[PDB]
C-alpha cells in the first residue's frame, strides 16, 4: 500500500512505469485544510504522490502525518532530508519570480517567494508530476507556481483547492493554534471583511482604494495589526483595473503576533 | 526520416512515444563544431533532437533548411525550430534561473543578462525536450558550468556530456562568428589559441605567476591589433579562481579584432 520514500533515487526509480501522477507538496504537520489537496488529487490520477519538507530557504510529526494519508489512498510520501535536496550549503541556482515576490505578503518575508519557486521546481524536476494540487489560501503562492510553470515549460497541471474553513468561516491553517480563545472568537472577522468588499465589488463598487481602506479601518478598529488589503486581478495578481470583472480580495492582518491570511474571488 | 518540428505540443508529442533522448542546444547556422556535438549525442541515444533558437532580448545580448540540410546527414531524428513567440509567448519572461555571481565575471562582466537568459532558455528547452542527455562544447567553457550547475541545483534528471572544441587547421577554434572576420582579421585570429597554448606550456613547465602570465598574453593580444576583455586562469570545472597551487587549471580568454569577438580556453592538468 502506501510507501515513504526518502531518497530522490528510489522516488525516480519508482516513479518510472507508473502511469498518471499528482503531486501534492506539503510542509507537514498536516490538516484538515492540507486533505482538501490529497483528496482532489486522488480525484484526478490513480497515485498520489505527497511530499513532506521544510525548506530552509523559505514541527515533526512525520508518523501522525502518514497515517492521515495513508487512509486517504495516497502513493507515496516523499520526505527527504536537508541534504538530500541541498547537498551542498547554498542553493546557487535560484528561481528568480518577477516584482510580485516583493508584494503583498513578499514584503515581509523577503526572499521567500524565491525559496517556494526554488524547492518547488526541484521537487518538479524530481516527482515529473502530471498534476500538482495547490490551495487557494495561499493564493500569491498559487500565482507564483502558475508563473513559473508557464514561463519555464514545466508539462503540469497546476489545479487550484477552495480554502477550507472552519463552521465561523476562518480559513483553516496551522497558525489557528496559536490564537488565544479570546482571539480565535474575533479571528472570523478577517474573512467576514473580505466577503464584504467581494459583495461592494458584485454590487457595481467602483472605489477599490476606498473599500481597501474601509476593511482595513474595520479591523485596525476591532484590535487587528493589518499589514495590507488589496483588490488584484484574479489569478495572476496584476493590478487591478478599472473595468475588470475577475477580481481578487486579499488580506494580512495579526491578531497579537499571530499573522493570518485570507481571500475572496468576486 | 527526420523531422523539423516547430511546436512544442508536436515535440513533445513526438517524444513520449520514444525511450532515449540525446538534445544538442542550439542557435543555427550550424558548423563542424556543431556536428562534433551531434556526433557524441549520436553515439548515446538513438534519439536525438537538435534545436535551432534564438531570442536576441533574452541572451545573446544560413537558412533552417542549409541548417537541416547538415544535420540530416547526422542521424537526427528531429529538428526544433520554434519561434519567438512558441517559447516566449508574453515575450516578458517573468520567472528566470538566476545564477550565482559566476554570471558576472569573465564573460558575463561584458555580457550582461546573458547567462541568466542561457539559464533559463536552456532549463526551458529541457522542460520540453525532457532529454537523457544533453550535449554542450567546451569552446563556451563559462556556460558549460552554468548548465551543469543549473542542472544539479534544480535536479534535472539529465547527464550533461561536455564536448571538446572542433578548431580550423590553424587551431581557430570553429564559430558562426568567424564568418564575419576580414581577410586580415581572420589569418590574425590563430593568435589568440596560440597564445593560451604558450600560458598553459608556462604552467606544465611550474609557473606560478599566474597574474603575470595573464598580463602578459593581454598586454600581447593587445600590442597585436585586439581589444582584450580577459585572459584569466581559473580551476577547471567550477571556474573558483585559481591559487598557487593548482594542478587542474583552465585558461580563459575573451578578445576582439574588429568588429568580431572571439574566445577560447585550454585546459592544464598538472601532475
Ligand atoms: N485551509 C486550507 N484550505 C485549502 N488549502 C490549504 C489550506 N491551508 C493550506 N492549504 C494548502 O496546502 C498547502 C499548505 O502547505 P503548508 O505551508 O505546509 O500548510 P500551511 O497551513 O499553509 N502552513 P501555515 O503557514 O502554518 O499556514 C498549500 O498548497 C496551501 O495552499
Ligand atoms: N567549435 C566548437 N566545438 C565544439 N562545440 C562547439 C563549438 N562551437 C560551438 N559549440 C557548441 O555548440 C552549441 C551551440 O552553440 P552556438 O552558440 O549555437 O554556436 P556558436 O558558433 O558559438 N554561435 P556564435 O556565438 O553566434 O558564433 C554549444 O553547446 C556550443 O558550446
Ligand atoms: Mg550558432
Amino acid at each position: 500500500h502506501m510507501q515513504i520514500i526518502h531518497t530522490i533515487r528510489e522516488l525516480r526509480t519508482w516513479r518510472e512505469n507508473t502511469g498518471k501522477v499528482a503531486f501534492v507538496p506539503t510542509m507537514g504537520n498536516l490538516h484538515e485544510g492540507h486533505l482538501a489537496l490529497v483528496r482532489e488529487a486522488r480525484k484526478r490520477a490513480d497515485n498520489v504522490v505527497v511530499s513532506i519538507f521544510v525548506n530552509r530557504l523559505q514541527p515533526r510529526t512525520l508518523q501522525q502525518d502518514a497515517d492521515k494519508l495513508a487512509a486517504e489512498g495516497v502513493a507515496v510520501v516523499f520526505a527527504p532530508d536537508e541534504k538530500e535536496l541541498y547537498p551542498n550549503v547554498e542553493q546557487r541556482y535560484n528561481v528568480e519570480p518577477p516584482h510580485l515576490q516583493n508584494e503583498l505578503c513578499g514584503k515581509f518575508r523577503p526572499g521567500h517567494f524565491r525559496g517556494v519557486a526554488t524547492v518547488v521546481s526541484k521537487l518538479f524536476n524530481i516527482v515529473l508530476p502530471d498534476v500538482a494540487c495547490f490551495g487557494k489560501k495561499d493564493y500569491q503562492q498559487l500565482a507564483v507556481i502558475k508563473g513559473l510553470t508557464e514561463d519555464l515549460n514545466f508539462d503540469i497541471e497546476i489545479v487550484p483547492v477552495d480554502t477550507g474553513r472552519a463552521a465561523d468561516g476562518l480559513a483553516l491553517s496551522s497558525r489557528n493554534r496559536y490564537l488565544s480563545v479570546g482571539e480565535r472568537a474575533e479571528a472570523p472577522r478577517l474573512y467576514r471583511e473580505l466577503q464584504a468588499v467581494a459583495e461592494s465589488l458584485k454590487q457595481g463598487g467602483l472605489d477599490y482604494a476606498g473599500l481597501e481602506r474601509q476593511a482595513a479601518d474595520h479591523l485596525t478598529a476591532a484590535g487587528w495589526l493589518v499589514d495590507y488589503v488589496e483588490i488584484r486581478r484574479a489569478d495572476t495578481l496584476e493590478m487591478a483595473r478599472a473595468g475588470d470583472k475577475k477580481l481578487v480580495v486579499l488580506a494580512a492582518a495579526r491578531l497579537g503576533t499571530t499573522r493570518l491570511i485570507d481571500n475572496v474571488e468576486v
